[PDB]
């Protein structure tokens, strides 16, 4: 039988853009999917609704898509209406992939058929570590934040990774939002010899690291989560943020084994640049990797094959912790330049 | 003594692109009535705050704003935050008013401190009726939709503005989603000898019906919601697309009087095209003139007074309903092409 695949997301409102990515994503991963066979000669059908990102009409959505009887969806697209749906798929037993990327309680209220595939922010925090191990292979570390909860978690998460694989972390140290003034900070890097840090926060600060850094001839790598990179940012330090590392995610589009999909996009005159195009084609080949390693219809064990199998997607290899969030999962490491462009690796 | 307005909204996670659009218009709003004089030559101060667009940190910046003394939020962004938060600010009688779009039931529960600047969808059936009348001036009507919310309410609201100015709908009717063949509704609006169709829906259909009309040489000009307006609309329809009338929002970064803006921001390096800069760059000039034409610091009395007597502002003439939402806002009417390209009016 033909295999029904809710996609629900904006068709209307002021997040349609996002929904056009997330529709054409899904739509191209259908197409591809059933041209290399479907599930077992079985044809994926995508069943789309618009919920507008409206709450109400979320609710509205996932009682009809309860009533079709449709067992798999891929949506919703925002918080405020993947959360009351997915109350509603939970008790009907409906598998939920969202490829929306925000609100980390959506996976924190012990649900058993949801499931993401777009990175949660905090998960910068292991991929810096990594890079910063892999790669940069410093001698003598330092870790500073503003104090705030976004920049001290990444902080946080750098020190436990760097740590843990023997690194030497010299220091690690809060500083002042809003602080203009590092003098004191940029003379204690030089007077310890560092060589590499890592700054959780946002640009504004950072630009005044570094303007001061500069000043003083550091030879120092800085690196910083996705707040650090602002085309602002470049203003406030000048020349000196060239050479700074950022994570952001990865450009999918830019992938060569994504090309395909890229020409099948652009010849439909759709934008190929989008991240929800890929992270809800990912969806898709999530489900589909489920459906034809287990020969299950039952959503809890597609959820469960996922979880302890992973699948392969555009954006990757994928593995779901037991909460059904990604588990490793990689934003793309970036070097700044003066201009305000930034390229990879 | 200074005024502090609290700016609230996304600086980290994956809403951060718009919420440096907010930051930036109220940013710039703030420096510009300082250069002005400020509320009686006291001055505005932004105090920004990230709540990630994450429910549970928009609760914390709430408490946060509470604790701090601050009397006006400019905020949240995305409707997760901006709901609880706003049961935060109606408890503590603080001001808040959201340049974000999405969720009309934050301003259906009977809040009184509460207000936004962005326009809901559902202000583009008058703005469409309006532009219907004034300007198109069409002989013979008729009113089209596919049966979905969307579409239907649409559509409706149209039906009632047009016929409330006494023009000629000549006919309503529904059509079914997903509908390939238009032989018949199209054979319809010839014998009828219709000269102006308003379609409430979206683009497969929008694209299904200009290809068929203009197969049989029908001369009707057709117009829809933004729903309609989608880069692979031209794709179905072709040519037939070409002279299609779209409501979507206004360019405002294209309003002569915002040059000044648009220099300001392109000289700091910062993309002047998105529509939240505009729509924050008004909640802040909205608040400054009700601090200005009350000559009060009571968060009620500049609601009331907003109410009463709305704001000018780079958005246009801003006027509220008693539940502080925007009365009488309009979309911009646009020109499809063939090309996918949309010139205004």
């Amino acid at each position: 039988d033909d295999i029904k695949v809710a996609v629900v997301g904006a068709m209307s409102g002021p997040i349609a853009q996002w929904g056009d990515m997330e529709f054409n994503g899904a739509r191209q991963a259908i197409k591809d999917i059933n041209a290399k066979g479907g599930i077992k000669g079985d044809k994926l059908v995508g069943v789309e609704y618009d919920d507008a990102c409206d709450p109400k009409q979320a609710v509205a959505v996932a009682n009809k898509i309860v009533n079709d009887g449709i067992k798999y969806v891929i949506g919703h697209l925002c918080s405020s209406s993947t959360q009351p749906a997915s109350d509603i798929y939970e008790d009907e037993g409906i598998l939920m992939i969202s490829p929306g990327a925000t609100n980390p309680e959506l996976t924190q209220r012990g649900y058993q058929h949801i499931m993401r595939t777009a990175g949660l922010d905090s998960s910068q925090g292991p991929t810096a570590a990594k890079y910063i191990l892999e790669t940069v292979k410093p001698q003598r570390i330092a870790i500073i934040h503003d104090k705030q909860q976004y920049g001290e978690g990444l902080a946080r998460s750098v020190q436990d990774g760097l740590k843990a694989a023997n690194a030497n972390v010299v220091f690690f140290d809060g500083i002042t939002a809003g602080e203009k003034d590092f003098s004191a900070l940029i003379a204690r890097l030089k007077k310890e010899n560092i060589d590499f840090v890592y700054y959780g926060g946002y640009y504004p600060e950072m630009g005044q690291m570094l303007r001061q850094a500069r000043s003083v001839g550091l030879k120092t790598q800085f690196m910083g989560p996705e707040g650090v990179g602002n085309a602002s940012l470049s203003n406030i330090a000048g020349d000196a943020a060239e050479g700074m590392l950022v994570t952001m995610p990865k450009r999918y589009d830019q992938d060569p084994a994504n090309q395909g999909i890229v020409d099948a996009l652009k010849a439909d005159k759709k934008d190929p640049s989008g991240p929800y195009v890929w992270i809800t084609y990912a969806a898709v080949q999530s489900l589909a990797t489920a459906l034809e390693r287990t020969g299950s219809d039952e959503p809890l064990a597609l959820v469960k094959d996922l979880k302890a199998n992973g699948a392969n997607t555009v954006i990757g290899p994928l593995n779901w912790d037991e909460k059904g969030d990604l588990k490793g999962f990689d934003f793309g490491v970036f070097q700044w330049h003066a201009d305000g462009s930034s390229t990879k690796a």
